[PDB]
């Protein structure tokens, strides 16, 4: 009844969190493959037939109609955007974790300076207060583990002028993470592009950094207002909603449909 | 009454197609100007009142339901993927347009990748035929011009196994541009990775290139039944829809929001 490394490892591509299944039952791997291939077939085919949606699709269109819902706009802005956004992010030659492309571009790290671009340019035309949001695809070169994916999926809401106050800012996000029915607690962390943070934690995962403006970065953007705004993580909110061991299984991924194996 | 280039220039940038404004009325750069910058801030302000939602965003949403409730499974992969894949793609060293990423990755120039692995292993799982679909972010190096950017959004549909005809590709064709309200026609062509396609033209504007398989291709991805499929750029669909001069006003971006002027 001893499993190697690279039976057990085939198993755990397999297993899935709802199975009540132990790979440590006693069964040989042969009897463990074969229900588990098919308890996945099964996950598959009703996914099929019903629903066919996938969930960082659907959990994009979720979150979307919040925000617009609650007086945000959606924003679509570059994933290729110039590396000098970077330098003037503040981030000294983080810096490490960004993908370069050909000489003076980069794929963004963060949506943050894109949605401050908005806030300066939308300041002129909107009235007060700005409010605006986007998710989209944010890439960093990280270790990784559990919790890291170097090509994730990013939320960022941010308001600018009236209401950007820290009570605000947790209302938001107690009224987010209530509509998704998430528990989390507010811990008090420090980064280096925002200073002082909020973080939106689960356990012991962090699912957003927040930020309460104004910061001295802000001039850099031509930011002269006061602030806030979150970033979450969605396939980390997608961890945390369907039970995942690893982070992957939420990732976008030609192994992983909706957490289930596509090797079957 | 003689504007320079850069006046108008910034008209241009300002004037919208709906307007019944010519920049050759007579009038006054400063008067041209005014009226222009009062009536985009009117249409900002009306969109921030009322719907919220940008325009690739809501075409995505839109496109995603016609397709999942046509039975084609929602699909999102890596948009960082293997520079491998462009090789066996039969890209011979097209394959100057492709943005590199590090020294063994690069910016995905289209779907057809991902999609091919999917319906290989999904044919493993899901009963015929296989039917998937993805919508997101591709990229290619280009000239430009009024029709080509450098990051746009492709839709590409397909399917595999039973139904996998000229006439059914061509239907659903027609049902998904009757669903947008685009006229259009069909025209023979070519490329060098696909052979011969069936190109969907509106004018002289190409919204799609279309395959029916088998191809030779298909060996070097496993697959070896017959498949269908079309790819349609959704920036382009945007430009039909809106009658807009130049495919960047329908781009990701921070000079446009839903074809405005974001500077103000
Ligand atoms: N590499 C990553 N993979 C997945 N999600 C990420 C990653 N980096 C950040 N996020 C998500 O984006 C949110 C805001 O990003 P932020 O810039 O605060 O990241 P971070 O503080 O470096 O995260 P961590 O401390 O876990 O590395 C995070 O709270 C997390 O939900
Ligand atoms: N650079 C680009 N910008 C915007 N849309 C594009 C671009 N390249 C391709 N598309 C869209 O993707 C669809 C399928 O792409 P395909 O690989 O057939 O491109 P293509 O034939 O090179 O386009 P074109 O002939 O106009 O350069 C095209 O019909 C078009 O709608
Ligand atoms: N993941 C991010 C943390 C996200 C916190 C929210 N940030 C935001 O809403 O930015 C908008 C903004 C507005 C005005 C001035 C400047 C700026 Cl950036 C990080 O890397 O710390
Ligand atoms: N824009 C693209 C044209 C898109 C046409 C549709 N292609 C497709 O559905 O691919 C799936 C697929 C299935 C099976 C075997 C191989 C493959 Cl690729 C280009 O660059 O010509
Ligand atoms: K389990
Ligand atoms: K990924
Ligand atoms: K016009
Ligand atoms: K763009
Ligand atoms: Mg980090
Ligand atoms: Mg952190
Ligand atoms: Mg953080
Ligand atoms: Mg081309
Ligand atoms: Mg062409
Ligand atoms: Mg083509």
């Amino acid at each position: 009844p001893a499993l190697t490394k690279s039976q057990t490892d085939r198993l755990e591509v397999l297993l899935n969190p709802k199975d009540e299944i132990s790979l440590n039952s006693g069964k040989p791997f042969r009897e463990l493959e074969s229900e588990l291939l098919s308890r996945r077939k099964k996950d598959l085919q009703q996914i099929y037939a019903e629903e066919r949606e996938n969930y960082l699709g659907k959990l994009e269109r979720e979150i979307t109609r919040f925000f617009v819902d609650r007086g945000f706009l959606e924003i679509k802005s570059p994933i290729l955007i110039p590396l000098e956004y970077i330098e003037r992010m503040g981030i000294d030659n983080l810096s490490k974790q960004i993908f370069r492309v050909d000489k003076n571009f980069c794929l963004r790290p963060m949506l943050a300076p894109n949605l401050a671009n908005y806030l300066r340019k939308l300041d002129r035309a909107l009235p007060d207060p700005i409010k605006i949001f986007e998710i989209g695809p944010c890439y960093r070169k990280e270790s990784d583990g559990k919790e890291h994916l170097e090509e994730f999926t990013m939320l960022n809401f941010c308001q600018m002028g009236s209401g950007c106050t820290r009570e605000n800012l947790e209302s938001i996000i107690t009224d987010f993470l209530n509509h998704l029915g998430i528990d989390f607690k507010i811990v008090g962390d420090s980064c280096m592009v925002f200073g002082d943070t909020l973080d939106v934690m689960h356990g012991d995962l962090e699912l957003s950094s927040a930020v309460v403006g104004p910061i001295p970065l802000d001039r850099e953007w031509g930011i002269d207002k006061p602030w806030i705004g979150a970033g979450f993580g969605l396939e980390r909110l997608l961890k945390v909603k369907h039970d995942f061991k690893n982070i992957k299984r939420a990732a976008r991924s030609g192994s992983y449909y909706n957490g289930i194996s596509t090797n079957l």
